[PDB]
Order: C-alpha cells, then structure tokens, then sequence
DNA sequence: AACCGCAATTACTTTTGCACCAACCT
DNA sequence: GGTTGGTGCAAAAGTAATTGCGGTTA
DNA sequence: AACCGCAATTACTTTTGCACCAACCT
DNA sequence: GGTTGGTGCAAAAGTAATTGCGGTTA
C-alpha cells in the first residue's frame, strides 16, 4: 500500500510541524493513517528540530563521496611534457588504472 | 517560502484523506500551515474522490502526446526497395522533414 | 457546508519543422 | 566546395489536471 | 511524555579497479 | 593480429541520515 518517497514523507512532517503538532503526536498520526512503521518518533524529532531553527529544506546535506586519488595538475604536466603518451602509460606513472586517466582527461 | 513539488502536495492530500478529514477541512489546514493559495477546495475534492474509489496513485494519467505523422512500415518498405536512399530523399516521398526520417529510422 | 457536474483554462505529454552543424565525401 | 546523418529547440498537436460557478444534498 | 545526546547502523554520495569491448592501426 | 580510448558495474571510500537507549526537563 505505502508508496511514498522520502521527499513526500518529509513534506508531511513539514505540514504537521506547521500545524503546531508535537513530533510524538505526528508519529502517531502517520502510523495511524498509513500503518505501523511509517514513522519513528526520534526521526520526526530530528526533522522538527531542523524546522524549528528555520531550516525547512527537505533535502539531505551534500555528501563529498570517495576522495580523489588523482592530481589533475600532475596529469596536465605529464600530458604537456609528452603529448604522444597513451592512457596506459600515464596510469603506470600515476599508480591508477587507465580508465581513471580516461575519466580525469575528460574533466580537464 | 513554499518549495513543495506537486507530488509532495498530493502526499499531504493523501495523509489528510487517511486522517478522515473532509476536503474543505484539508484546504483550510493547508492554507493555514503554508499560507494563502496553497490549496483549492475543488482540487482537493477531485483528489479525495479518486482516493475514495481506492485510486491512491499520486501520478497524472499518461498523455499520448502529438499523433505521429509517419508510418514506420512505409519507411521500412521504402528502405527495403532502395537501401541506397538518403534521409532527404525519403522525407520528400513521405512529406516530412529529413530529421523526422532520421529519428524514426532510430526507432525501427 | 460540502461535494460535484460542467466547461473554460492551464499544464503537461510526445512529435515535428526549421536552423544550424561537423565529419566525411567528392 | 558539397553532402550527409544528426541534434537543439521552438512550435505543434494532442490528453489530463486545475478550478470557478451554480445545482444538489445535508 | 516529549525531546535530545550519543553512538551504532543504514543509506546515500562520488571515485576507482577490473572486465570486457569496438573502432582504428599495424 | 594488436593497440587504443571508452563504458558497465561492482567494490571502495567517504559523509550524513536513521533511530534505540538512557538522561533530562516537564
């Protein structure tokens, strides 16, 4: 039955926060309306706390991801010193796979 | 202030319908919480009526779009009778632009 | 007070024409 | 140079959503 | 009864290695 | 044949969301 995205769930939290409900009250309303396990009290309090500060964005904060192992300036210098060089030759010197070279050359 | 998608708005309608609210009641709750012009009574009744039948999908029904002016079987036959023929030659015979021929040849 | 039929208006859908293009051909 | 398949994007051609007014049921 | 700090767990993010490939080269 | 740039996708390496338990304020 329950087909809602995280964004749709969070919009209902925001609606409920703006109606003046307490988070524990909103939790009960959501489990009654959509069924058990729709909302957790602690999660609703975590969101209400963000809303109460004026942060009404329903998105996650940005995640930087895996740190890059390639220095684009070094790659630029290796290419400028030898423009003939293949991706497999650059990869051996840079201790990466040639596909990482291919992908980073598209960036620069 | 108001940043919600149609899908987020519709999820709030569904929540409210499942809480046992009347559509005119939900309309007032949404305009009070998010501000004037957030919801219209007639629209909320149109959605509640779909929900009441058991249709709890928050998507629009599919739209077929512009009707196609090209017969793919004819295009297949023109190509099979003369494989040498260019998109501009096929377009002249089919009363379309060559780009429609290009696009429809990708389909088949 | 609430909902709904109806119809006018708005927003979406997919497809097409024209302008313009780069790679390949002549 | 010319030819060719291909794409960006506005206009086109459709269906379904949006919603104000008046009727009907409460 | 409700919220929150804290920490364990889960879900997401972007990047990389390896397997495998088709077009072009030798 | 071999070489080459390129992609699919699983594994990797990160940050932030999710949430149960115990403390604190009511």
């Amino acid at each position: 039955k329950m087909m809602l995205d995280k964004k749709q769930i969070r919009a209902i939290f925001l609606f409920e926060f703006k109606m003046g409900r307490k988070a524990a009250e909103t939790t009960r309303n959501m489990n009654n309306a959509f069924g058990p396990g729709t909302a957790n009290e602690r999660t609703v309090q975590w969101w209400f706390k963000k809303f109460r500060k004026g942060d009404e964005s329903l998105e996650d904060e940005e995640r930087s991801g895996r740190p890059s192992e390639v220095d684009n300036d070094q790659l630029r210098a290796i290419i400028e010193a030898d423009p003939l060089t293949t991706t497999r030759e650059v990869a051996e010197e840079m201790n990466v796979n040639h596909s990482t070279v291919v992908r980073h050359l598209k960036q620069i």
